């Protein structure tokens, strides 16, 4: 005699995804291009959450609330040009620039931070 059988081996993995898919129907598509024109050819539409209200019937917590704080800073309303770094009165633009440089005010008028 001389008979027999084998043949034990598998292999039926399934791999498929989809970007957008239909509500009404389960035709899935890549593009949006060609899904939108099936919701309008057929006349079926997305299924992804939709928000056609705004009325909100949900009370909500309490509400927001913030400190608006207030204060100023180095206000001064003179009508004559005048160095900030050491505080010298002009009469005319050259006298405060040939200042700014001879002196080198201007390169240095700030430093450290407080907070
Ligand atoms: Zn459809
Ligand atoms: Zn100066």
């Amino acid at each position: 005699g001389s008979s027999g059988s084998s043949g034990k081996l598998y292999g039926s993995i399934f791999t498929g995804a989809s970007k957008f898919r239909c509500k009404d129907c389960s035709a899935a598509y890549d593009t949006l291009v060609e899904l939108t024109v099936h919701m309008n050819e057929t006349g079926h539409y997305r299924d992804d959450n939709h928000e056609t209200d705004n009325n909100n019937p949900k009370r909500w917590s309490k509400p927001r609330k913030r400190s608006l704080l207030e204060m100023e800073g180095k206000e001064d309303a003179q009508k004559v040009l005048k160095c900030m770094y050491c505080g010298h009165s002009f009469e005319s633009l050259q006298d405060l620039s040939v200042h700014m440089i001879k002196t080198k005010h201007y390169q240095k008028v700030s430093g450290p931070s407080s907070g």
